Formats: C-alpha cells, structure tokens, sequence
C-alpha cells in the first residue's frame, strides 16, 4: 500500500508491529499507543501495561491464554495479535497488541448519545451474546470474567460492537490456606455481567448508583436486592431478560443460548 | 455470697455482666461475667457491628445453636449469644468459658522456647479438638486457627481452641457467587501446620516478609517460610511440610496426623 517510512520507537519481537510515541489513552496501569502491522499496513493498538508482580505460575497461564486468544477470530471479539515481557521505564511490563478500536466504548457512547433506542439495544446486545457464546464454546471454554460497558467497543455509531480487554482478567489478577485465594468462576458469571450491562444500556444508569460504598453493595447483592435502576426499566420484555440474567442463585440464571433463543433476540 | 452488682444480664437471666474489662480487641471488648447457675465466672465478649446482612445473621444463629451443644476438652465452652445496642451501634454479645491463663502466643512469649515433650502433648490435643469439630454434624470448620486463639488451662494444664464463632461473625459489581467463601477441612489442617511451626521455632511464620503481599507470592507460589528450615527435629519437620502442602488434596487429613507415630502414647 503506497509507501511508508518507519520512524517508529519500538517493535514487536516478531518484527510485525511498530510503536509510535503517540499515546492514545491512559487508564489503570495501562497506556495505549498507536502502532502499525507491517504485514497488513493496518493501524493497531500497542498496550503498555504495567508490572502486576506476576507470580510465575500465572505467567505460564497468561502465555497459554495468549496463544488461544491470538487464534481467536470472531466478528465480535477485538482480535488479539501478540504479547511479550519488556522492561519499559524501570519496571517489568507486559505489552499487548490488539485490533485498534477507534469509536469509543458503549459508555463513551452513552455519555454522548445520552439515551439508547430499542433497535440499538436489541442489536448490540445480540451481538454481545453472540460473542460470548463464541468464547464459551471455545475449547476449552473461555470466560471473560469481566464484562463491562467500557470494554464493549463499537465499530461505528451506525456500526457493530465487539468485546475487548481480552486477557486483563488474568494479567490484572491473617494468614490462611492457599486455597483461600482461589477465585472460582464459570460461564454464568458472564451472564450475570451481561445482564448488568444490558440494564445500564437500557436505563443510561450505572447499576447500584444508589449505593455509597463497596460494603453496602455487598449486602444488597448477597441478599439479592435488585439495583434501583432495575425498577426504572420501561419495556417489560427487556425487564424479563435483565432479571433472568441477574438471578442471585447462579443455578437459576439463564444461559447464553437461552438468551439467544429468546424472542427479543430472534432474527 | 451470691451478690448481684452487675451492669447487664443475658435475656435468659443466666448470665450477668460485670463492668470490669478483661481485654479490648479490634471491634470487640471482653468483660467478666457470671453463670449464676453453676456459679462459675465467665467471659462476656461485647463485639461490634460487622456490617452484617441478615441472611447471614440467621446462618450464624443456626451455627451458634450448634455451638451451645458442644462438650470437648480441647475446645473453649460456648454458652450464649444475642443481639444488643450499645452506645449508638448494634453489637453482638457472646458468652464463653473464661480462659485466664493466656494463649500459645503468650506462652511462647513468656517461656521463649517450647519443650518437644510439651509440643507433642499439646499439638496432640489440638488435633483431638479439631477432629471433634470436624466430626460434628454438620462438620464445623474453624477457618481462623491461630496461636493467640489456642488457650491453655495453665502452664501445667492443656489446650482449648477458642475464638469459635468469629470465623462467621467477623468475615474470613460482581456476581454474588463471587462473595462465596470456599473452605474445607484442609484449610484448618493448613492453619494447624502454621501453629505447630510457630511452636517449633518460637517465631511467627513469615516473620521475614515485611510487605503483606510478599507473603501472597510465596504462599501462592508454594514457598515455605524461612522458619520452616529452622525446624531441628526431622519428625516434626515432616509433619509441618505434610500440613502446609500448597496443594490442598496433597495435605494430610486429621486422621492421618492422629495415626502418625509422633502423636501417640
């Protein structure tokens, strides 16, 4: 495609991708930079993360994750290209390289468009569900463990959506027995997440806004009191789905296929 | 000689609170009391509010009913409990057998080193206690075994596991299942190993690690404390290892430990 100079500041160990000193955004211990895939000439995302004092066992796990993730290709999963261990500044960093998303998250979308029309929520939600089923039906099944409106990215205002922030779950993680530090998850935790997401999209309100501190929310949730937002849901068919998803007893919650086999989500 | 200079009474009337403080912990305070039935003195633990839900209150109530029932030598007796407002805040009151002769922690502090004959006898006893709790029905898991909650009758006496209810009472947007705590018997087998190790080396395990996190890495990575290596008796050393195996299914069971030679006669 035409011609190009490099004038890049760093490159992937594979030599495939180049980093520019053009910072795109600055989150937690993350900093995203603009970059290029020499192979496709397509603009890409160079995520400088930080040191999460990665034990080591987990390092292996991350690598094993990376492989899978790189292999993944779906119309609704922000493609993962590559990752590696680097010493930027003075601290042991992990760098990730992914499909660059340019049109902001649902959240940014919500902050801008203020409210969301039925058609949108219907389509974009379906799109998310599709993505999830894809991840869950991977072999072995991959659990997001962290779906939120701000890591659901949109292709265009008029476009489609895709699930992002792919590995960050593992990456960003008295005396008691080790098995006490064990976090046990399953697919259904993603359904729970999804419902919460749908609700926020539907009400343009963050669930449990009412709450004032962390410990307060704990009570409400563990006691299965729904967020004040829930009541503010207008369409009763939506309300159905939201409820079914956020059911406190995990074994009573809906499944992905069930949501997709729902009427609202029928084509 | 059956006086009633008190400040408070149990709902049942059985127990009376004296206005004399025996200790002041985190969000708790212990005062002296009286089982007017047996006429024996007792500990009256005014706790504090633990931002409790309510479902858990029910659970705790059920737990506590189980507790009132228990009788074993190597367990502090538990008498009564109920909800109360002191000052402006909801508190939970606990009544238990009064232990005045301190803990393993206060014992190591005073005597500096533990004699191996003692260790053999007392550790034997802690195992006996845990076996009793684990064979309750439902099984009772401590979750929070430590040396400053293993009490002794006296320097020439024996051991009783305490801080019984505090596992549940003190604890130890995301789906509720994420708040669930996943413990089993081994969690206590693990915590016992730490108890035994402290006793063997008169050092608090992982005394080394200044940062709390430094400990996380080691534990999660499967690294035994510095003090582990300082265990001079090989038979003791093996037991501690078998207890603090990071793989939960690899750790010994209570039965295993009791069946072992070290713990015998």
């Amino acid at each position: 495609e035409e011609e190009a100079e490099m004038k890049a500041v760093a490159t992937s160990p594979s030599g495939r991708f180049l980093k520019f000193d053009i910072e795109l955004g600055r989150g937690a211990f993350k900093t995203v930079y603009k970059g290029l895939d020499t192979e496709t000439w397509v603009e890409v995302a160079w995520c400088e993360l930080q040191d999460r004092k990665l034990t080591k066992a987990e390092q292996q796990r991350f690598k094993e994750e990376a492989e899978m993730l790189k292999g993944l290709q779906h119309p609704n999963i922000v493609r993962f290209y590559d990752s590696w261990e680097s010493i930027l500044k003075g601290k042991k960093c992990i760098v990730l390289v992914t499909e660059l998303m340019t049109s902001g998250t649902l959240k940014t979308y919500l902050k801008r468009f203020k409210v969301m029309k039925p058609k949108v929520l219907r389509s974009w939600c379906r799109q998310i569900l599709k993505g999830l089923q894809f991840l869950h039906t991977r072999t072995p099944p991959i659990i997001h463990r962290d779906l939120k409106c701000n890591n659901i990215f949109i292709t265009g205002p008029t476009g489609s959506v895709k699930i992002g922030d792919l590995g960050l779950a593992t990456l960003m993680r008295a005396f008691m027995a080790p098995e006490m530090y064990e976090e046990h998850f399953d697919e259904s935790v993603d359904v729970y997440a999804f419902g919460m997401c749908m609700l926020e999209m539907a009400t343009s309100e963050y669930p449990y806004s009412e709450c004032q501190n962390a410990a307060q929310i704990y009570r409400k949730v563990t006691s299965g009191i729904k967020p004040a937002s829930f009541n503010k849901v207008t369409d009763p068919e939506v309300k159905e789905i939201i409820e079914g998803c956020i059911r406190q007893n995990k074994s009573e919650r809906l499944s992905i296929r069930d949501l997709l086999n729902h009427a609202f989500f029928a084509e």
